[PDB]
């Protein structure tokens, strides 16, 4: 499958935080839309999911055009979303925040879903955390139970805002491998961060936005050497 932004924009108070960006991810592929604090990734996310409106631009997935589609039937056609702000459930266990998710799954039975919570939980290694409240979690800890939760829905795209955000060194080498796991089942992965050199290591190609716009695309090592790129980390 193929998830295709174009001619994305996005501009508050007049203020174009977002001009001209068009991307694309593939099933079975890591991408990386990188750049610093500011730059417009967040804002290019929101505009794919749904989240906000945009100003300009189209999104397609395979043939189909889906900007007039609500957040919801997005969702459904297979966009999967991690925000960069919590989003666990800090009151409940971390088997009832992917309970919670899990209800959407009209296509499984009650069963099915506490199989699949289960399935989860050792997937993301959070089965020994099955009944901690989501507050008592470390940001790493926390961090797998979100992206597991954004899993939960079946997506064919997973849209992942700093996953790293938060996260303690040790526990970031697990999410990369969870992540890497994630484009090795056919997931679509599109990822985003402002430290370039640590993500883009994990990315098969990347994007780097600078305010707003794309500079530069390429693998790492055609990105580490863009004269472009270098142009604005001076
Ligand atoms: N609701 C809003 N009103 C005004 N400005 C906003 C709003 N949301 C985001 N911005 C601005 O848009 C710019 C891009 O934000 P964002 O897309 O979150 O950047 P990134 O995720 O790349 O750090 C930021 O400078 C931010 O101040
Ligand atoms: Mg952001």
């Amino acid at each position: 499958a193929t998830l295709t932004a174009k001619n994305l924009a996005k501009a508050y108070k007049g203020r174009r935080v977002v001009e001209d960006v068009s991307l694309t991810v593939n099933s079975g592929e890591i991408v990386g839309l990188l750049g610093p604090n500011g730059a417009g990734k967040t804002t290019t996310f929101y505009m794919v999911v749904g989240i906000v409106p945009r100003d300009a631009g189209n999104i397609i997935i395979d043939d189909d055009d889906i900007s007039l589609l609500p957040l919801h039937a997005r969702a459904r056609r297979g966009i999967g979303y991690l925000p960069q702000e919590a989003s666990i459930f800090r009151r409940l266990s971390v088997y009832d925040n992917l309970m919670a998710v899990l209800q959407i799954r009209d296509d499984l039975s009650a069963e099915q879903r506490e199989d699949r919570a289960n399935e989860l939980m050792e997937e993301f290694h959070i089965e020994h955390l099955r009944d901690s409240m989501g507050q008592s979690l470390s940001g790493g800890e926390r961090r797998r139970v979100e992206i597991a939760r954004a899993l939960a829905a079946n997506p064919k795209f997973i849209l992942l805002d700093e996953p790293f955000a938060g996260v303690d060194p040790i526990s970031v080498i697990d999410i990369k491998r969870i992540i890497e796991h994630l484009r090795d089942s056919g997931l679509g992965v599109l990822i985003t961060d402002h430290n370039v050199r640590e993500t883009l290591a994990v990315c098969e190609r990347a994007y780097i936005v600078s305010q707003g716009h794309l500079i530069a695309h390429g693998t790492p090592t055609e990105i580490l050497q863009d004269e472009h790129v270098k142009r604005v980390y001076l």
